[PDB]
This record gives C-alpha cells, structure tokens and sequence, in this order.
RNA sequence: GGUCAAUUUGAAACAAUACAGAGAUGAUCAGCGGUUCCCCUGGAUGAACCGUUUUACAAAGAGAC
C-alpha cells in the first residue's frame, strides 16, 4: 500500500469547518478513504488530511488550491515529506500520549497510527503525519533521543526502505540454529564451535545462565550463522551424536509464535484450578497492549500490580486473559470489570466461553 | 492388555524491551472433507462445530478402542 501518494493537505479551511464538511467539498473529486481535520496553532483555522481511495482523486483535489471556502483561500497539496516514524515509546504509551508530545512543542498533528497487536503483542510504534516538512524535522530535532520513563525514544522522518535491522534479526532470517539436550558436561561454547563451524562462519553463541551451576539434565545453547545456508546445512545434525548424547537442532522459532502457542495452551486448558483464576475481558481493540490495560487495572480498578500475575492478547476473540493469583480475586474481579469502562467504551467480563460465546454472535 | 492418544515432566527459549501501518502472521488465526444453524423454493450465503494434511527427542500418562 501507498497512503502518502493518495494523501492531500489542505491548509486555511475555515475554523468552522469539520469533517462532514470537507467530505462534502472534496468528495466529488472523487471516492475517499480517510478526512482528518486539526486546528492550526492559534486556532485560526484548520488543517485537513485527506487520503483518496485513488491518485485521480487526490489530482482533482489539488485542482481546488486557491479556491475560496467561505472567505477563506484554501491551499491543497500533495502531502510530502510531513510523515514521521516513531518507536520505543514507552509501553502504555497512548495516541494522546504522542498528539501531547507534539503539542508541547508547538507542531500540529494531524493524524497518528498504530499497528495491530494481532500477530505479535509486543508492536511498538507509530506513523504521525504533520502540516509541514519543517515541522517534521523539528520533531525529530526535539524528540529523537528523547528520555521517557527510562525510553529513549527514536523519531526518524519516515521512509521503510531506510528501516534499522532489528537487534533479533538473525532469528527473523532464519540464521539462527537452537541445539536441544545438551549434556553439562557438552554445554561448551569451544566444543560447540568444533562441533558447528564447519558448516559456516558462526557469528554469536549465546547458552541460557544457570544450566550447569543448576545441573541440569538437558541443556539448551544457540547459535548464529552469518547466513542462512549454513544455518540450513547445520540442521544435518539434528538425531547426531555429541560424545553420548544425541542431540537435537533446529531453526529457533520467533517469539510470537511461541507466545502464541502459550495462549492456545491457555484456550485448550480444562485445569479448573488453573481455570478460576482467570478472567477475559471483551471486547477491546486490537491496538490495545497489555501494558496499557495493566495500567488501566492499576489506576482505574485500584487492583495492585502483584495481585496480576499474566495479561495476554487473544484479538481472535477481540479479548484479553487477565490471570489473577487465586480464583477469590478472580472472581471479585469479574463482578468489578463487567460493564466497566475501558477507552470510552464499556466492556464485558467473562469465561473464556463467554468470551468465545459473545465473538460468536456478533460475526 | 496391544496398537492410538487431553495433557504433565525432563527443561533450560537465549539473543537489548521497542526496532516500519491490516503495508502485520509460520495451521500464530492454514487448506480440504463432513455433519448443524441462518435465509430461499433440493438451493444460495455466512458462521459455528467436528475430522484430515502438519508437528525435535525422551520418561510418565488422565481418558478411548
């Protein structure tokens, strides 16, 4: 997809003018996907954000520039260069949150989006379009390396083909190898490379702490290739033997697959002591992290940290599990939550059935 | 009992939390088959539920034939 290229500006519309009204000025020029409208700084007048559903649309957009709206001589333009690209935020970080850092340092926004938790609950991050390409470099002059609740943020202007290699990159590609029931004994980072090199240029080892000095029966190392052929080719080794242990090896999974394998576990448990323990609460967005609805326990429900033991995502049901410590706090906590507010909606609790039961019905 | 097998354990998931939009994903939430409900006059939908393809090793094993 390409947002930017069916995006508009539009700057000098009336105060008076809100959403409804753009749409009804623009929509003959053609089909649109998404109207933001925003005050300019002194509130004078108001900027708008105007994604077409095609580039003609957004042409014809353009051809309105200089056109008056009430008395007011309106600019239209391609919006360009006006996109920022936000990450490590902290946790429970909000759009409010991100529109209040912009407005601390004077720059208009007009449209800020976050990604869906869906496949992976740990996404972090934003796209903020803003009036113009001065201001954006403004916010990633004030704003990137900026210290929040122990983040440093990172503030880059937008553009994905300039994205950073993420710190795990070698899992996502496929370089990295997990060797399984290790003896004590073979947990050897020397013997591993002795063991493994032949097969290509090994760039990390890394073995979990504690195995040896716990004495444990089966240990676990891991391993990263420079690439991803060897990586491959070492997977021969898996059913080997190391001395007198048959090994096991394999590419590691990435951790949203193995969180998710966690909350299918939870969804397929019939464990009632585990069960009582529990609570879901639906429905929420998927947007939504379990940082923020830890925070949303914690300073609207007064619950305290540790009576919470595990928020996890389940957006296939748009819900969240809520794990207490024992199922008397459970169950309190259900009366509590059910018909609550959460995000200027009211939101229901329930078993994990019912929240199965209630996605159930509104499909 | 003899094969089949909820799950539990051996057992440690490291690597920096983040690190490029539903523009994301690996059955991670997939594909196919099959009974049900919905709405027509055997059919057309959508959804749910049930099986088959898939799954590192080892010990144990509710419950089934």
């Amino acid at each position: 997809r390409n947002r930017e290229l069916t995006t508009v500006l539009v700057k000098n519309l009336p105060k008076s003018y809100n959403q409804n009204k753009v749409y009804k000025y623009f929509k003959h020029c053609g089909p649109i996907i998404h109207v933001d409208v925003a005050d300019s700084l002194k509130k004078n007048f108001r900027f708008a954000r105007i994604e077409f559903a095609r580039y003609d649309g957004a042409l014809a957009a353009i051809t309105k520039t200089h056109k008056v709206v009430g008395q007011n001589e309106i600019i239209v333009s391609h919006l360009t260069e006006c996109t920022l690209w936000m990450t490590n935020f902290p946790p429970s970080y909000t759009q409010r949150n991100i529109r209040d850092l912009l407005q601390d340092i004077n720059v208009v926004a007009l449209s800020i989006r976050l990604p869906s938790l869906r496949f992976n609950t740990s996404r972090r991050f934003a796209y903020i379009d803003v009036t113009s390409k001065e201001d954006a470099r403004y916010c990633v002059e004030k704003l990137n390396g900026l210290k929040i609740e122990g983040y440093t943020l990172v503030t880059k202007v937008s553009n994905p083909l300039e994205k950073s290699k993420r710190t795990d990159s070698a899992t996502l590609e496929g370089r990295e190898i997990m060797i399984r029931n290790l003896s004590t004994e073979l947990l050897d980072e020397n013997l591993l490379r002795e063991s493994f090199e032949g097969f290509g240029s090994i760039e990390k080892i890394n073995i979990p702490a504690g195995q040896k000095e716990h004495s444990f029966n089966n240990c676990c190392a891991f391993m990263v290739f420079e690439n991803k052929d060897s990586a491959e080719r070492a997977l021969q080794m898996n059913r080997s033997l190391l001395g007198n242990r048959e090994i096991s090896v394999s590419l590691a999974d990435k951790k949203p697959f193995l969180e998710r394998n966690e909350v299918k576990r939870l969804l397929a448990s019939r464990n009632s002591k585990e069960l009582e323990t529990l609570i879901c609460l639906f429905p929420l967005s998927d947007k939504v992290s379990p940082s923020l609805i830890c925070q949303f326990l914690q300073e609207e429900i007064h619950i305290n940290e540790k009576d919470i033991r595990k928020i996890l995502l389940v957006s296939d049901f748009n819900g969240a599990i809520i794990i207490f410590r024992d199922s008397k706090f459970a169950a309190k906590m259900l009366m509590i939550l059910n018909g609550s507010q959460f995000q200027g909606k009211v939101i229901r609790s329930g078993t994990i059935n019912d929240m199965k039961r209630y996605y159930n019905n509104q499909q």
